[PDB]
């Protein structure tokens, strides 16, 4: 079958974040009060796999290979069959 | 109370996805075939809020200001209240 998984890809605490500093200035700007505001990137990956178990194996194994050791972590955000 | 809002900011089907493009070659030479890549940002932002209805519908403004009505679409995956 076929699955999509949604993949985030964050930034540690402490590692710098300079587009979400840019992004709190900009709702700042538009009247919407914001605490913090941290970007990372997001992956829709659509992918073959025999079952759910493998779809879930391949989705984080993917995902180890897109975050950087020092600076991201990822997480496996949702992950469905394709109908 | 303080809430933290997950949106995704994506790009309209259609639109052209260079990066995306080039992981799915990425991936590819790797040994991971995929059958495409779509690549977005995700924003993690902690606001504040009267109640969760608010909560919701100023997370749902912010993707709107965010994002590129001609050429994104934006998502809220998640919502919760902090403490």
């Amino acid at each position: 079958p076929r699955y999509q998984a949604t993949l985030l890809i964050e930034l540690k605490k402490g590692i710098l974040d300079p587009q979400g500093r840019a992004v709190e200035g900009v709702l700042k700007d538009l009247g919407h009060p914001v605490e913090e505001v941290r970007v990372g990137k997001v992956l829709e990956i659509v992918f073959p796999a025999e079952n759910l178990l493998e779809a879930e194996e391949k989705a984080k194994a993917m995902g180890a290979l897109l975050a950087n050791p020092v600076m991201e972590v990822y997480a496996l955000e949702a992950l469905k069959e394709l109908p």
